[PDB]
């Protein structure tokens, strides 16, 4: 049931992306998209387990958000048959969720830390490639998703804009006092540090 619903939710966004990211023409919904990911990396700040955000502009024009909270959790539900973080990442819940931005992704990288290992998950237009898998040991803890806008939805404006991402970061470390927000373009090494 969850299986063809989740695949309901994806082309329900991909057909009518306006009413779920906003302006697909313009750049607003495409920057939605990192302020969709980012307010979900303040939620695990709000509840006292992340420090720092790294928000990276990637050369391939690709966004990452990467936290150092507890890591979105593992563990196969005993009802859907698939890791808690796969439901997150694909079942539809300002305040959109992330799925938006995943169903709105050619690609999506997720990068999970938590309780020793390291589990990665690829997604190609909101659908896992494989199960959430174990790639390796860490000490570390976090959640990192990175996602690759999709083409066939944004137009015009494709590219993210240094100062529009900056704007809203240091608007939501206002809003958010003790989070310490990194925003970090990789194209040509500009970085900012917002914390209040
Ligand atoms: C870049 N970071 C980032 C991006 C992103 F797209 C999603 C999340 C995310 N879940 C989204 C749903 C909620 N707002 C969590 C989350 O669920 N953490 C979390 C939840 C429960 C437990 C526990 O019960 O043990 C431990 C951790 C997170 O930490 N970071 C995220």
């Amino acid at each position: 049931s969850s299986s063809i619903k989740v695949l309901k939710g994806l082309d329900a966004v991909r057909k009518r992306p306006g009413m779920y990211i906003g302006d697909t023409d313009d750049g607003t919904g495409l920057h939605h998209m990192v302020f969709e990911v980012v307010d979900n990396a303040i939620d695990e700040a709000l509840a006292g387990h992340c420090k720092e955000i790294i928000v990276t502009i990637h050369a391939d024009n690709s966004v990452s958000v990467q936290d150092d909270g507890r890591g979105i959790p593992t563990g196969i539900h005993p009802e859907e048959g698939v890791s808690a973080a796969e439901v997150i990442m694909t079942v539809l819940h300002h305040g959109v969720g992330v799925s938006v931005v995943n169903a709105l992704s050619q690609k999506l990288e997720l990068v999970i830390q938590r309780e020793g290992k390291i589990h990665r998950q690829i997604y190609e237009h909101g659908v896992p490639q494989a199960p959430l898998a174990v790639t390796g040991e860490t000490e570390k803890t976090g959640t990192m998703v990175r996602f690759w806008p999709s083409l066939e939805t944004f137009t015009n404006v494709t590219e993210f804009e240094y100062e529009i991402l900056a704007k809203r970061l240091r608007e939501l470390s206002f809003l958010n006092s003790g989070v310490s927000i990194r925003l970090r373009d990789k194209r040509d090494g500009k970085e900012d540090h917002f914390h209040y």
